[PDB]
């Protein structure tokens, strides 16, 4: 607290909030993803070390870069250049505009950022509309993959029961088998974005979490009509590929970047505005604030 001063709320997590910060000295602005100390466990100084050293690691355009990282009793500090554009699903929400040419934009980043990662070793595990984050669109609007709290560090391609972490409508069905997972897991999750980016609503859903993860373990999706009767067979094609439910056969980042609906986007995606998506994206905003 000798060096920065803090300013308002970005935004919230489980046990921390994100607030605009400035360096003192220097006039620079940035965020400071501050964590509580609400809750303690085993291995506390292990998990935020662990983030700390993720976040350190990974420099890319489309991830958030860490500046700085302070320990104080009651609380701990991890400082990040300061993206000014908000939530990617609160910016959709708001065009006028959006498009098959548009989603496939956006998860093109997405698939950068979840690329870049595994390269380095890195799984996100928490992969979510509200860990995605934009640049301001005075700087060009890139999408920004946010928040390493549940990241894990693995070798090579080997896979290994690492716990059960993240966020329930995302979860893949090698994590609620208990199996052993890996990389993979956050393919399943941009999966379950992308789905949502085309229309609006999740590819799993029920307000009883148990027929939620029974749907899941199934892998019993589909494309109703009529709104996906106009969304291109490519899209459609891109999300089976992801949303397999043996991890083995998955898409991986790396062969989803050279998808036609991805790399031939001027040519593959429709460029036929959703207004369906955006009404039913509101509602789901809306929902997950509640
Ligand atoms: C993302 C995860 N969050 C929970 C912790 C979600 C659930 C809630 N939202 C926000 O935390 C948020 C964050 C930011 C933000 C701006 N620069 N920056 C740089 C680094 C980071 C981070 C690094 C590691 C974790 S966050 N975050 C930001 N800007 C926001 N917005 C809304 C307003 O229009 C500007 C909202």
């Amino acid at each position: 607290t000798d060096e920065y001063q803090l300013f308002e709320e970005l935004g919230k997590g489980a046990f921390s909030v994100v607030r605009r910060c400035m360096k003192i000295p220097t006039g620079q602005e940035y965020a400071a993803k501050i964590i509580n100390t609400k809750k303690l466990s085993a291995r506390d100084h292990q998990k935020l070390e662990r983030e700390a050293r993720i976040c350190r690691l990974l420099k890319h355009p489309n991830i958030v870069r860490l500046h700085d990282s302070i320990s104080e009793e009651g609380f701990h500090y991890l400082v990040f250049d300061l993206v000014t554009g908000g939530e990617l699903f609160e910016d959709i929400v708001a065009r006028e505009y959006y498009s098959e040419a548009d989603a496939s934009h956006c998860i093109q980043q997405i698939l950068e950022s979840v690329n870049h990662c595994h390269l380095n070793g890195i799984v996100h595990r928490d992969l979510k509309p509200e860990n995605l984050l934009l640049a301001s669109k005075s700087k060009g609007a890139a999408v920004k993959l946010a928040d390493f709290g549940l990241a894990i560090e693995v070798q090579g391609d080997q896979q290994a029961w690492f716990g059960f972490a993240g966020t329930p409508g995302y979860l893949s069905p090698e994590v609620l088998r208990k199996d052993p997972y890996g990389k993979p897991v956050d393919m399943w999750a941009c999966g379950v974005i992308l789905y949502i980016l085309l229309v609006g609503y999740p590819p799993f859903w029920d307000e009883d979490q148990h027929r939620l993860y029974q749907q899941i373990k199934a892998g019993a999706y589909d494309f109703p009509s009529p709104e996906w009767d106009t969304v291109t067979p490519e899209a459609k094609d891109l999300i089976n590929k992801m949303l397999t439910i043996n991890p083995a056969k998955r898409i991986t980042a790396s062969e989803a970047l050279k998808h036609p609906w991805i790399c031939q986007r001027s040519t593959v995606a429709s460029m036929m505005h959703r207004q369906e998506t955006v009404d039913c994206l509101k509602k789901f905003n809306a929902r997950r604030k509640l």
